[PDB]
Formats: C-alpha cells, structure tokens, sequence
C-alpha cells in the first residue's frame, strides 16, 4: 500500500502524513516536505524554496530532481541535513555510489564521496587506494569515524602541526605571528629529542649527537642531571656547535676501557686560514672517562670554547688551531695538548687561552704555538703545569733563534711536582703578578726559562720551591723587575749561559710564614759563571742569606752590582793592564798592581792618583 | 487498524515492542508503555522509566509536556537526554518556530537546539549568533557537522592552546606544581619568529618584528634561524635590560642596503644625569653585519651595556655619554668603538668601556673624554690604529696644570697595526702593563705614542719590530716606566720630547733576530729634542752591538742621570773648582778638573780635602 | 499482510528495498537479503555481506548470533561496526539488562554499548565506572553527547599533554627524532611559575616556590617576569649544583620585611672536609634586593660558587669555609661580601674568592683567614673601606715567625672610598699590579694600608689624591714596590713603620695638578718612625718642587740605602773608624770621618788603606 509506504517514511522524518508524496511526473511539490522515489526506494527531504505551480519533471538515480522552476540535488540536501543512507557491505567487498547521502563503510568507520557520480569502488578497495581523503574525493562521516581520527592524530605525531598558536593571546598582541604549536615546540633542540638518554651506558648518545647534528640542528641542550654514556668514537661535530649541560649536573662520559678512544672531532679542509672549521661552545656540563681519553681532537679549527666545564681525564688534543678559551673551568686529570705540525704553511698554532680556571692534574702542554695566556688561573698538582717547545728551531741566518710568546698573568701555580713552568723558546713574553710554588717532589725549580729573548718577567713571587724558584738558561735581553724569591731549597734565581738581562728591586731570602719554605741559601747565582752584561739593581736581600750574590764582575763581563743590600757595589778594578781602553772622563779605577785607586784625566790622556801624579 | 500500522513503525523506529507504543487518550493508563504518540502534531516520544500503575494521561502540548496523574514531563527534554531528535524542514535563513526541546534547525550544514523558553520564533535570514547566541539557556549544537566544525575551528583559530590544562611533571604528582595551560607555558619564551621575523636574507624586514616584539613588553628574545635576517628600519629603539640571542653564533642580524648612515638600533636615556641613563642590556651569540659601513647601535645617556661571543663585522659601536660596557668573548672585524662624552652636560664624561678576551682585526677603539677605558686579554690586529684617546676640554685654569683620564691596558696583544697600537693624549694615572705591542710599520709610525701624560705607570712591556721608535713620549710627567723591553725597532726603542721627572728603570733594549721580523735597531733611549729634564736611567740592560744607547743630556742643571746602564757612562760628579757645589752633603766626592784630582768635602772641618787630608784652596 | 508491512517499515529504516528484508526462519536460504528481522525479540539487524547461495539459517538467539550451514556471525558485533544502535528505554540509574552489543544504556545524557560477556546485568543506581568501568572489554561511550563531553573533560583535567605524541620536526621525517609527548617536551624547561612563583610585590610567598621546585629534583629555574618576586620565608637550602635564572636582569628576588637578621638562602655541606663540601651553582642575570640590610645568602662548607650579571641591594653574601667562588659582571650596591673560615675546624682557611669586571658602590669585601683572594678588572667606589683581610690565627711557632696569605689584585680601580681603600692584615706572597687607588679623604685615612705583610710584590700602581699617605707599609718585610707612582696625596706619598728589607724602585712621586682632585704633597717617601731597615730606594724620579723628597736614615749601620733618586743625595758609605765594616769586599771605599779621607780594603793583608797606598 502506498499510504502505508507514506505514512512510516512520514514517521522517519518525523513530518506529517500529509507532507509525503511519490515523485510522479507532473505533480504539484508546492506543500510537501519529502519525496519518495519508488523505483530507488529511497525518501529524500525537499527544500523549502517550493512555491506553488511548480512541477516534477525528472527524478535520477543522482537523486537530481529536475521540476518546473530550475532543479535541485536532494542528495546534496540530504548531506546538508545529515539524513544518509549507510549501504550494505564495505570497501573491502566493493559497491557503487550514486548519491551523495549513500555512506560506505571501511574499518567500522564509514565515508560519502565528494566527487563526480557514480563512484565504482571495486572489491578490495580502501578509501585512500580509490580517490583518498579530501575535497572532491571521500570524506569522513559520524561518530565512529570522528572518534578514530582524533585517536589517531592525537597519537601519531601529526596533531601538534594542526593547533594553530599565537603568542599571548587571548590578548591581541599587536605583530604577533600566528605559527603552529609544532614550530613553537621545535625552537628548542634536546639531546632527548633525538633518542639521547642519561641512562648510565643503556643508551648510546655519541649517535644521538650525530643525528641532531645532521638535521641541522646546532644548539643541544641535556635534560638530564645523570650520566650519558658516549659508545661511538670520533663523532664529526658541525661548525658553530652550541652543547649545554644541565647546570653543571649530567655527565658527558666514556664508560669503556680502550684509552684511545675519541668523543668529538672537529676538522677544517686544510692548513689555510680560509680552511680552518668555526668552532662552538660546550658548557655547563661535566666531560669524563673513566680511563684516560683525548675526549676532543680538533685539526685546522679557530674558535673555540668551552665555559663552566668539568673535565675528568679528558685531555683536549689541538693541531693547528686558532684562538680557543677556557673559561670558568674545572680540569682534573685532564690535559690540554697544543700542536702546529699539522700547519704545512707557518708551522704554527695561535691563542689558547685559559681564565678563571682551575686545575688539578692537568698540564698544558702547547708547542709551535703563539700567545698562550693564562689569566686569573689556579694550577694545582700535577707532573707541571705550563710546557712550551718549538719543534721548528733550525733557523738560518741572519736569524739566530726562534720562538713564541707566552702571557701569565696573576695565576696561582701550587704544589706542582715538576715544573710550574717549563719554557723552551719563550719570546716577547710577559709574565706578571704569579705565584709560583713547584718542583718539590722531584728537587726541580719552580720555573725553568730554557732558550727566551726579548721577554719581561714582572712583580711574581716564586717560594718553597724544590731546587731554584726560578732558572734562565739561555736567556737575553729580557727584564727580570720586582720579583721575589723566598724559602726555596737550593736558591732564588739562577742564570746560566745568559746576556744582557736587568734584575731590579724586589727581595730574596726567608720569612719564615707559617705553612711551609726552606732556609733558603742562595739569592741569585750565575751558576757557571757564564753570562755577561747581567744587571743587579737596588735589590733587597735578608741579611741571614749565606750567599746572596753569585757573579763575576769582573771589568770586561759587564756584569754590575748596584744597591744590592749586603753586596758591595761593583767597583772597577784589575792589574795595570786590564785598565779599560775607552774610559769615560774621570773615571775611577782600583789598580791591583798599584794598590791605589787612579783616575783618568780626559785632558792629559793620561792616568792619575788622588795626588795628581801621572802613573804609567 | 491504521494506528496498528502506524504504532508498528513507530516500534521499529524506536526499538521497541508493538504494544509499547501507544496514542495520547486523556484517562488512558500510561504504565508499561516506552513510547507515546501524539496524534495531532503526529510525533513520538520515549516515555520516562517508571510510570506506575494507576497514572492516568490528562493532557500534551505542542511543546511536548505531558500531564498525568501523578504528575508532569517534558518529553522534549528527555528526548535530549537521549539523543532523540527532529530535524525540522528549514533552515535558519528561511526561518522557522521551534516548539520543542528535540526539534532542531539547520545553519550552514550544522544542527542547533534552543535551550531557552520556548515557543521559539526564528525569521527568516537568522542565525544562532544574531538570534540569542550559542551557548548555556540559548543554542546549543548538535550533531556530526557541527562538533566537527566546532573542533577545526578551535583548533586553527588560536584558541586551543589557552583550553588545554597543564601542569608540570604529570602524570606524576608533583608537590608544589600548579596547573597552568599549554598557552602559558609556551609563552615562557619570546622567539623572534612569533613576531614575524625570518632569516630569508632580507625578504623580511626583522627591524618591525624587533620593535613590535619590545613594545610587547619581551625583553629577552632569541633567534632560531642560522641564517641572515635582514633590518632595513633604521633606529629601532631598545627598551631598557633586553637580550637578544643568537642560534650559537650561527646567524645574522645584517643590513643589506647601501646607506653609510643606516643604524640598526638606539638606546636612549632621558636626560644627562645618572638617574637618567638607560639602562642596557646583552646581545650575545650572534652576528651583527653589514656590507657597507655602519654604525650598527648609537647609545645617548646610558648605562650598564654587555656585548658576548658577538661577531660584529663593518659594524661600529658609537656611543655618547655612556657608563659601564663591556665587551667579552667578542670578534671585531672592520668595527670600530666610537666613545664620546660631550651630551654629559654635566661632567663632560664616560665611564669604563671595558673588553676582555676580544679578537679585533682592523677595529679601532677611539674614546674621547673617558675615564677607565680598560683592555685585558685582548687581541687587536691590523688596522689604522688600535687604541686613541683624546681629551676635547684641553681648557684648564691655575692652579690646575693639565686635564686627562687614565686608560688601563693590560696583558694584551698589538699587532700589525699600520699606524700607533697606542695613540694616547691626556693620559692621566694610567696603568700599561705586560702588553706585546708590534706595531706601525706601513706608515713609518712609533708603535705607541702618548703626548700629554702624567703621573702614569708603564711597566713590563715588550715593543719590538715597530715602524720608528717602539714608544715614544711627548709631554709626559711624573710617570715610570720599569722592565720595558725595546727589541728590534726600525729607528730606536724609547724617545722622549719635552718631557719631565721620568724613571726609566732595567728592561733591555737592542735586537735579538727572532725568526718572523726585526729590524736592526740603531738606538736604545734617546732624548730626541735634547729638552726633557729629570729623566732617570737605571740598571737598563742595553744589547753592546747597539750604536747609541742612550743619548741625554746629564749635564748638571738637567737633573738627568745614568746609573748602572750597560756600555754607558755612569753620571760622576766632576767640574772646575769654580763649580764646586754650594751646599755638598758630608763626603761628598767631586772630581776637581782644575786640579785634575779628586776631592772629598769634609763636613767637621767645613772644607774640601785632597785624599791625603790636607784641605785645597779654597775661597 | 502485516508482516508484509512491518518488513516496509523496516525497509525503509534501513534504506534497502522492501523484498530485501527477511524474518529469520530456521532453515531458510539466507543469501541476497540485506536485514533481518526476529520476530520474538523484535529486533533487525544488516546482514553481513556476501553470504553466498545455499547458506541456511539454523539459529538466531537473544544475542543476536546468526548461526547458519556455513558459520557464524555476531550480528550485534556487525551493527556496531555499522553504526547500527538501539538505544534502551531507561538508564543506568534504574537498571537494565543488555544482552546485544549494539544496545545503548543512557547515563548523564550519554550513551554507553557493553564490550563484555552478554548479556550483562546493571543494577539500579549504577554508572558506568560502578558496572564494570569504561574501556575494550567493558563500557564503551558511543555518539556525540558522549564525545562532546570526553573531549571537554580531557582538554580540562591536565592529562592532554601526556596523551599528545611529538616528534621533532613533523611533519619533515628526521632521520633519529624520536616520538615523546607534549607533556614531556614542555617539561624539558622549569620557571618559577610551574611551582607557584609570582612578581607580584609581597602576595606570592616565592621562598616556597623555590623550595617545592629544588624539592622536584629540578636544578635549572628560569625567572618569566621583570617584576618582583617577594621572598617571606628565611633559609630556603639550595640544591647541589642549581642554577637561577633571572629574564635578562628585570626581575627582583626581594626580601620586603624589616627583619635584618631574615636570610633568603642556605647552601651547606656536612662537615669541614674536601669531600663534605657542598656544590654550588649559579645564580645570574638578576637582582637581588632588600629595604633593610641583610646576608641573603649563608654558605657553609661550600665549593664552586658562581654570581654573573647579579645586581646586588643591600645584599651581603656570607660564607664560612668556602673554596672557590667567583662573582664576574656584577653590581654590587650597599651589598659586602663576608668571607671566614672558623667553620673549618681542620685547616682554618677558606680559598680563592674571585671578582672579575664588577662594579661595586659602598659593598666592602672583607675576608679573614681566606689564602688567594683575587680581583681583577673591577670598579670599587665609596664605602668604609673597599677591601680588607685579616688573620685570626697570628700566633707562631718557631721556626715560623708570621702568618698569613696572599691576596692577588689586578688592573682595577679604587675611588673614594672614605677610609682605606686596602686595610691589609697579614698579606703573604701577594701580587698587586696595576691599580687604581684615590681613597681615604674623608676620614684622613691612608689610600691604602698593609699592616704585616710578607714576601710580596706591588708593582706599577697608582695612588693619588688620598686622605694622608698614598700607601702606608707597616711590618712588612722582604718586599719589592717598583714602578709605583705617588701623586697629590694629603700628608705624603709612600711611608714605611718598623719595616725591614723593602726595595722601592722607579716610579715617580709629587704633584702632578691635574683637573679633578689633588692636594699639595708634602713628603715623597718617609721611614716615618725613622726605626726601619734595609730599606732601598732607587732610580725614583721626585718633583723637585716637593718639601721633603725623602726622609730615611741612611747612616752606615742602618742598610738603609738611596742611590739616582732625583732631589736626594746618593748615600755614601761613611762614618767613624769604629763602624768602618768589618771585612768588606776588596777595595771597598769608605770615608772616615774621624780620620777625615777615604780609605779603600785590602782584603789579602786584612788592612785598610789611604789613596797612596799606605796602611792606615
Ligand atoms: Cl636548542
Ligand atoms: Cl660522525
Ligand atoms: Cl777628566
Ligand atoms: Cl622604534
Ligand atoms: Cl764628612
Ligand atoms: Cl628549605
Ligand atoms: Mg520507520
Ligand atoms: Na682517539
Ligand atoms: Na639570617
Ligand atoms: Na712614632
């Protein structure tokens, strides 16, 4: 029956009986809400625009209802209304898709097409491999669907792409950029976000540093505050690194037992300025081996920096780099080596620099290298703490040595066993304000100047030293001003083999300060009586001193004594022959073979005594 | 029969048996049945769960109310409770009454409810906005469509970040923690990508996206690119105690046009006394740079400015009436520091430019009318010159003799400077010690040179290889200069001009042919105008192969004198009789040229003696 | 029939044609219909597609399993997968029975299917979470009320981040990125607001904040504000290695009571020894305040302390056996620092307070049995005094004759502070280079005042326009001074009491009258008391203008020794045949007084001789 048919769809749509009517061509739809068309038997709301007079014309299987007016998709209505049908069967079993309103069914989650109809979908068929997802292909419908895509974009890493941020709102911000909380969660870079884990060995982090850096990725953070163990050796750092510690608290640590083992390289494309690797900056954080390692080897590299870093035997190894600071460090165990071979052009190395720092246990050790300096620094312990070497030295004339300046400034250097410093090829130096205590567990001086020229060595304190405080060999032309050398073991300051150098004022002896010296029994010595033109003025020695200058002063060494406390001035004096040749206008001299002193008169040209009498 | 056929699809449509479904009759029994019927506005309804016997139906409304024995119900309302609802033929815009609490109506593809009092009249070209708005007593959505709309919505329009609740460490309960939203915590940082800037190497005008970010209140604002971004507004103002931060070193804050005088960025005080001078702040970690010349920042009455690991390339640093700055870990190429003082209507004076651990290649530091200007482990190569100071207010009343300012340069490097390392007038209680200065070869120039000094201490310092003397001083009074050395300098190593009471105490002087440069120097310490006065020289070790050691003037009146100077004469006192000193100290011993003899002024018997005791003649 | 017409109606429910519905019967052919219909539940359901011909019916119970000739099917399970629901009259409330997976149980206007073993009793005035709970194998919310709701509750209730995966760099594949969550990514950063924290000026109780957030395990806390962050609750103890963070120098830590005994932070080891010292951190890029003076901070047994770019008001740090701290670019007004050393009950000494670049305005640094005190590049104005160490412990053993410590200052600047800008007690083996002191004037004080010193070097310094001497030295010995200048000071440039040993070199002393403050001095160097000896001064260059150059006793038993300062005699040796010097070196020359000549040491025969060589 056809009322009945009318009246049940009346009750789906929840209208009137009389608000139904069958599509027959030629009928009035003025008036009623819903149309059936019993070939399809499928019902379908009708738009309101109905006016009076208006007539069917033709009804599809599209559901394009084709009347006197204009025409109208119902299907496309339906959609508008959320009034579907859901077709038996799924994707996977294949159907076809006339209408707009027909829903297909994939995994429980069902899908209109958006696209041109009919719409074959073939057995086997999935909504992506038959159109995929989007405008003008399929699109999602309902609840289960919904509910599936929310699951899945909030667990598969796609969602934080999609919600849309602007900073401070809900505040209007006048310039701010709407960005995505995706990009606003990757201004950031942790080592976690790359797999990195202080996990005590678990975890290999050496590759998780070198998969954030090949993303491009620059500045690294650490989350943690344990130990992140380092597996993979010689990891190839970018230029211009950036790796940040947790305040101080995680470890950067070799766990293993192969002492060759590297964490980092850095390494420029060759010998040039031009080739040399931008370096970058570790801080805040601890590097550490249970062995001893060389934790970093950088060749052809310029600046360089590591700031707030603890370092456990983790020597840092250099050839051919260009300004590097350590700054607020603490090294322990853990050496810094400095080379040059590696400069196939000028055989040099430049500006390792270290300030505020302090040491235990580790040396630096740099050769072929210009202007290391050492500021505001506390040395302690240790086989020595400051070795410099020239691995070049054959020069050729007009040439006569070759070497490099080292700069020391107000540093502590304290119960070092060697060596405080042990300075082979030391030119234009400047070393001013140190304290040095050193050498005592193996009778060596405190510092040991060996082959310097043209240096100045101001205002330090050399005490309790185990052999001389400080000994030049083979030093020339270099000033030695306000220096004190107290309670060292064998002597204050010694020279050998050296020339025209000025020791000045301050004081050599023992004072007797309560936490350690020796009774200190020589103040300066020329130890094999082998230097000339060595200048002693207006120094000032304890009277207690045994032996407070040794040093021939003799007339042609050019070696002289002036207001030296308990030392006589030098005065000139010899045989008759050894009168000198080129006196000075009334020029005073002790004749040995005489026994009188005698004077010369630049008038006569001749000799006198103090009673005007001509000798010789 | 019609109502059993009509009651049967209602059944079907609702789940349940036939014969719980039955027609509104006022009196009829309503207990045990699940759905009622209303015949005159033809809807259904579930009945509500426990009508018990003997509740007879009294009336329905075309709001759904129904009336009965034992009470009343909304049906409507239930029928919300259950999702069970009509969709009504319209749509919003040709405009409906809704009488029911189930009924829905239709905007742009989106179901509402009303949740207010109803009847409820909609004219045609409504919406829920303009018709009560959406939300609690007004409409409410429902459906697919419309939460799906809803999400997208809330999703990309900002607003989801400021709705998800968050707190710190969860799950795990953190004593202390308190809940915030996710907009908050990411608003703990300022980029400055979420004010629109983009190293795109000047697609992007960063100048606004700085001045938009400032004006926010930010102060601390970093940089994630590793590329250029380009400014081209000029004179961006600072607030006070920013940051701004670079990606490690590895981008560019650049201006690519062609204009001399572009300046990036200016901080500016409000007037000229200390409570006036802004305050500063950092920039670090990053590039600063330009292809053409330019002063880069221009600060007026300021204070307390920091510059960290900044690479700063053809970009100067010129700032007026400026107190503590420091320059740290800094690369300075082709970017002069400009310091000047004459906005200070006040004083007439800076204060404490400091650098500490810079590298500089071609990047003078010029200070004028500055006091404490001070370099400590620094670097500087090449370029015109190094380090200038001048003094503009040359103007001093008696009894003050002379007007300058103390520089402090200590434990630093000078090299290959074309002109002076140190071209130093007014200098003035300065403190130069354990520097290496090389300096001055391409123009012929002393490697440093002061004019104007007074009561300053230069002290263990090396000069060699300099282009004319290693030092020389003009003008300068009252100051030491001890352990100096002097070491291959193409004409001397320390000249004096018109200078006064000078000590000039070891050190060395002469050439020690170190591989990588030298010249012979023919001169250790010269008095090179022969009019300085007071000038002492003591126990300088001088090379024996140098031609002319000293050359001074030590005469009797000059008060110049050599004691203790290698291959130099000492300075004995000697003359005619007619010279004898006037007022001699108790033994003083003269070397009498008259008689050609020693004498010794005995202070007892108030005369001068031979050696032999006897007294010489004597008027 | 009527079955004919219920089959319609159910046609047209499911939008499939009239003959495609079915009554199960046992023993039909069950291919090609689309629903079925049981007639004693009186429910239908979609059948699955497929069903191939020849396939008959065998049973179909209240679970709605389809049993037939070739399997089974669930199809309960199937109108679940359809969206296919019957909603249930009631609510968990009053109860009911579910025995088919698609039925629906209404509670709070939500709709809940049974995932379980059916059928599944509910009882009266249950809820989800009371029958069972909400999960795979139990309730399971379906539709839209249901979602609406879910979703607002997770947004709200703090669980959405963790819930949110995150990879670094999505939607870009990255090669190592891991997935993490929101919620972890967020937690990769601590502010003080996670834990409380507010600038809002004394509302906030911050001092909490920082306890719960150090309590966390958290080290590193950032500071969002650039306002004030009241503190209101005293000894708040610090972690091992923490890190504060202020927004670039904006914020206040501020202590806004009147309290002067209030203290804002402890940090405090177990005991005295190396290995019981605490780690410090750093606090920086902020500022530290109070109204009223107080210690805002109280070390104890603590080592590795750093302050950077802190602004210090009226703020002093305290610590008590500490080894090595450093405070670098910070302000330091009406805000001392207090070092000691009575806490270490083993050695008595605290080491290495370090200052690098800071500005201080009346903030004194006074230390007391503290070895290496250093400070370098710094500005020091105004106070009582600028910089003060003393010795607790100064009684000696022999051989020990002295105690005490070296301080190292360097290339800093010290300006009118009204007493002593250096009041030093006990200075051993210290350097000071290349200062700056104007102080003492409004007090008549001494610029600076080394009272007991030993062994130490003070090199090229200037001391000008000070409230008496430049620089008094008392009890000092074995020490050098060279290259030091004395200018304008009130009463007299350097001045020496009871001193032994000194060597004074170089440098220059007088009025200098330069634009900006100076007095007319009066004196160059004066041995004040006139009972030192030993002393040595050389080469200085003195105004000739000055009233008294030098005031020394230079007779021949006081080793008291001046030779080319200019203005003042050189001494000569000189006086009564009975202080002729026994033994001297050969031909030394002396002048005796009582005899009236010179006479020259022969040191072979032990006799002195007149100029014509004669025994005497
Ligand atoms: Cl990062
Ligand atoms: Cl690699
Ligand atoms: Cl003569
Ligand atoms: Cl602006
Ligand atoms: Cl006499
Ligand atoms: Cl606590
Ligand atoms: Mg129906
Ligand atoms: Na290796
Ligand atoms: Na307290
Ligand atoms: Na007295």
């Amino acid at each position: 029956s056809i009322e009945v048919n009318k009246q049940s769809i009346a009750r789906n749509f929840g209208v009137k009986e009389d608000e139904v009517i069958y599509f027959t061509a030629g009928i009035d739809l003025s008036g009623f809400k819903v149309i059936y068309d019993e070939s399809t038997q499928r019902a379908y709301s009708l738009p309101f625009g109905i006016v009076s007079g208006t007539t069917a014309i033709s009804l599809d299987e599209r559901a394009i209802l084709t009347h006197s007016a204009g025409s109208v998709d119902l299907g496309e209505l339906a959609v508008s209304r959320e009034e579907y049908v859901t077709l038996p069967g799924s994707f996977n079993f294949g159907h076809t898709i006339n209408v707009k309103n027909e829903l297909l069914v994939h995994d429980d989650k069902k899908y209109r097409w958006d696209g041109s109809l009919p719409k074959v979908v073939a057995a086997g068929s999935t909504p992506d491999s038959s159109g995929g997802v989007g405008l003008g292909a399929w699109l999602s419908v309902g609840d289960a669907a919904l509910r599936a895509e929310l699951n899945t974009k909030v667990s598969d890493g796609t969602f934080p792409a999609t919600i849309k941020y602007k900073y401070g709102l809900p505040s209007v911000i006048d310039g701010a950029i709407y960005r995505t909380v995706q990009d606003k969660l990757d201004d950031f870079v942790f080592l976690e976000d790359f797999g990195g884990k202080d996990d005590a060995g678990s975890t290999d982090n050496s590759i998780a540093f070198r998969k954030a850096f090949a993303s491009g990725a620059r500045k690294i953070r650490l989350r943690g505050s344990g130990v992140y163990g380092m597996a993979t050796r010689d990891i190839e750092l970018p230029a211009k690194y950036e790796i940040i510690g947790n305040a101080k608290n995680p470890e950067i640590k070799y766990l293993g037992t192969d002492t060759s083992f590297t964490m980092f390289t850095l390494t420029g494309s060759g010998p040039a300025s031009n080739q040399w690797k931008q370096g970058g900056m570790f801080r805040d954080l601890i590097i550490s081996s249970d062995v001893k390692i060389n934790w970093m080897l950088g060749r052809h590299v310029q600046n360089l920096d590591y700031d707030r870093v603890f370092f456990y035997n983790s020597a840092t190894v250099l050839n051919n780099y260009h300004y590097v600071n350590f700054t607020r460090c603490e090294r322990w165990g853990s050496a810094f080596i400095g080379r040059a071979d590696l400069n196939t052009i000028q055989f040099i190395s430049e500006s390792p620099k270290f300030h505020l720092c302090f040491s235990s246990g580790s040396p630096i050790d740099v050769w072929d290298t210009a202007d290391l300096a050492i500021t505001k620094c506390t040395m302690f312990a240790g086989d020595y703490a400051v070795r410099t070497r020239v691995t070049q030295k054959q020069v050729t004339a007009p040439d006569l040595f070759a070497g490099y300046p080292v700069l020391i400034t107000c540093s502590v250097f304290d119960a070092v066993r060697g060596h405080a410093w042990d300075l082979e090829g030391s030119v234009y130096s400047t070393i001013t304000g140190n304290l040095v205590s050193a050498g005592r567990d193996t009778n060596s001086h405190g510092a040991y100047i060996k082959g310097g020229r043209s240096l100045s060595l101001t205002g330090n304190v050399f005490t309790y030293c185990g052999n001389y405080g400080l000994v030049l060999e083979d030093v020339q032309q270099s000033g030695f001003v306000g220096n004190v050398f107290n309670g060292n073991k064998t002597g204050g300051l010694g020279t050998l083999a050296c020339k025209d150098l000025s020791i000045v004022g301050g004081s050599m002896g023992t004072t007797y300060v309560r936490g350690g010296y020796y009774t200190q029994p020589v103040g300066y010595s020329d130890i094999s009586s082998n230097s000339t033109g060595i200048l002693l003025s207006g120094v000032a020695f304890d009277e207690a001193l045994t032996t407070k200058v040794y040093l021939d002063t003799s007339i042609t060494t050019r070696n002289k004594v002036i207001n030296c406390s308990g030392v006589p001035d030098t005065i000139a004096r010899g045989s008759t022959a050894n009168r000198p040749a080129n006196p000075q206008a009334s020029y005073q001299y002790y004749d040995t073979t005489l026994g009188i002193p005698i004077w010369w008169n630049s008038v006569s040209g001749t000799w006198k005594n103090a009673a005007g009498a001509d000798v010789h």
